[PDB]
């Protein structure tokens, strides 16, 4: 689990979404297993605006942060789970490391901000869903 806290948003993965996170729904996009919801509080997370490809994630199936390269946001296709059929999921950067599937939520990080979120792993590969194009994420 984890989200992402900025402005009056809450940044989660779609599949782990509460029925508060759709009752106050600002954005959703299946493609990219995102949604975002609205917030009484003001988060202060900072958001990268970049195009680095090395950062850190937080693995919660470790407790540990890992320092890892991973791929520039593309169309990568996802086997099928309990929540969606296989499918292409866009804005997904891929890299060397260790996942499981409640680890999905964790935070990855550059020296800009935050780059985005867990969303897929197998095979020794951990996929993140992008959140630096999503500019309106800051006003
Ligand atoms: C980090 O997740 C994992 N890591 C290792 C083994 C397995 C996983 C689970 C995993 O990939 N997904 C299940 C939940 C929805 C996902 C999606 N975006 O389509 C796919
Ligand atoms: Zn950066």
């Amino acid at each position: 689990s984890g989200a992402i806290y900025v402005g009056n948003y809450r940044v989660v993965n779609r599949h782990l979404a509460t029925h508060n996170d759709w009752a106050n729904l600002v954005w959703e996009d299946s493609s990219r297993d995102l949604l975002v919801s609205s917030t009484t509080a003001q988060g202060c997370d900072t958001i990268a605006r970049c195009d680095c490809q090395t950062g850190v994630y937080y693995c919660s199936s470790r407790r540990k942060h890992y320092p890892v390269s991973f791929s520039k946001p593309s169309l990568i296709f996802v086997e099928a789970s309990e929540y969606y059929p296989a499918r292409y999921q866009s804005h997904l950067m891929l890299a060397v490391g260790h996942s499981e599937p409640g680890d999905c939520g964790g935070i990855l990080r550059c020296q800009h901000g935050v780059v985005g979120i867990v969303s897929t792993g197998g095979n020794g590969l951990v996929g993140f869903a992008d959140v630096r194009d999503l500019l309106w994420l800051d006003e």
